[PDB]
C-alpha cells in the first residue's frame, strides 16, 4: 500500500510531516492534522494548497488529494475556513487559540487592516497570553518584541503594545485569547474571502466572501451587500460568475449580477467558497 509523504505549515509557522496512502482522500490528511493539534472543533478548518498557477485552493475533503494537487508537490496549510461571528461561543479554548494564530498572521500580511490603537490592542493582549504579566526586567525604553504585530512595525507601535500590556496583570491565555478575539471579530474585514472581479462594464471591483453574505467593493463611496438569504442561486460559467438576487417584496422577478473573473479556474473557486459560506452560515 503505497504512501505519499504531506507537508503542512501549522499556524505558529511550524510543519508538521505525515504520510497517507497515495489515493487517499483530503479528510483523512486533515483528521491526522487535527488530531496532531488536539483540535475538536474541526468544522471551522481546512487545508490549503498552492495550484499550477500558484493561487490558494483548499483542499476538498472528499475527493483524493491526487486529483486536486495534480502536478504540484503535496505542501498544504492548516488555515481558518470559516470564522465564527461570535468566537465566544465556541466550545473550546483551543479552539479559540488556532482562532487567534490565524488572525496574527491576517494583521501582519495586510489581509486585516487595522487601525494603530486595535493593532497595539490586539498586540498586547497576544503578549499577555504568550509571555503572561507585563515585567519590566525584559522591556527596557528601547524594547522591541519579537512578535509580529503589523504589517509595518513601528517603535511607536511597540510602545502602545506595552503600555496595554501593563494594565491586563493577572490575565489568563484563554482570558486575553478571548479578548483578542471580542475585538478583532469587528474589524471590517474579519473573516471576508477577497476576489478581484470586474463588474458587467469591465470595472474592476472585489468580491467578499463571508458569514453574513457577499460584499461588492466597488467605489469606497459605493459598497453593496447582499445577505445569504437575499441570495438565490450562485453559478459560473467559463470566466464569468453570477448571482440571483431575490425579488424584494411585490417584484415578479430576482435580478441577474453578473462578474467576470481572471479565467475559468478562478471563477470555479469563487462559487465553491460562496456555496461552502452559504451551507456553513445557512447551517449555524
Ligand atoms: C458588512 C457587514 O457588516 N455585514 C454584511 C456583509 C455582507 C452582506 C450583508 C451584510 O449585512
Amino acid at each position: 500500500p503505497k504512501s505519499m509523504q504531506c507537508k503542512v505549515i501549522l499556524l505558529d509557522g511550524s510543519e508538521y510531516t505525515c504520510d497517507v496512502e497515495k489515493r487517499s482522500r483530503g479528510q483523512v490528511l486533515f483528521d491526522k492534522v487535527c488530531e496532531h493539534l488536539n483540535l475538536l472543533e474541526k468544522d471551522y478548518f481546512g487545508l490549503t494548497y498552492r495550484d499550477a498557477e500558484n493561487q490558494k485552493n483548499w483542499l476538498d475533503p472528499a475527493k483524493e488529494i491526487k486529483k486536486q494537487v495534480r502536478s504540484g508537490a503535496w505542501h498544504f496549510s492548516f488555515n481558518v475556513k470559516f470564522y465564527p461571528p461570535d468566537p465566544a461561543q465556541l466550545s473550546e479554548d483551543i479552539t479559540r487559540y488556532y482562532l487567534c494564530l490565524q488572525l496574527r498572521d491576517d494583521i501582519v500580511s495586510g489581509r486585516l487592516p487595522c487601525s494603530f490603537v486595535t493593532l497595539a490592542l490586539l498586540g498586547s493582549y497576544t503578549v499577555q497570553s504568550e509571555l503572561g504579566d507585563y515585567d519590566p526586567d525584559e522591556c527596557g525604553s528601547d524594547y522591541i518584541s519579537e512578535f509580529r504585530f503589523a504589517p509595518n512595525h513601528t517603535k511607536e507601535l511597540e510602545d502602545k503594545v506595552i503600555e496595554l500590556h501593563k494594565s491586563h496583570r493577572g490575565m489568563t491565555p484563554a482570558e486575553a485569547e478571548m479578548h483578542f478575539l471580542e475585538n478583532a471579530k469587528k474589524l471590517s474585514m474579519y473573516g471576508v474571502d477577497l476576489h478581484h472581479a470586474k463588474d458587467s462594464e469591465g470595472v474592476e471591483i472585489m468580491l467578499g466572501v463571508c458569514a453574513s453574505g457577499l460584499l461588492i467593493y466597488r467605489d469606497r463611496l459605493r459598497i453593496n451587500r447582499f445577505a445569504w438569504p437575499k441570495v438565490l442561486k450562485i453559478s459560473y460559467k467559463r470566466n464569468n460568475f453570477y448571482i440571483k438576487i431575490r425579488p424584494g417584496e411585490f417584484e415578479q422577478f430576482e435580478s441577474t449580477i453578473g462578474f467576470k473573473l481572471p479565467n475559468h479556474r478562478a471563477a470555479k473557486r469563487l462559487w465553491k467558497v460562496c456555496v461552502e459560506h452559504h451551507t456553513f452560515f445557512r447551517l449555524l
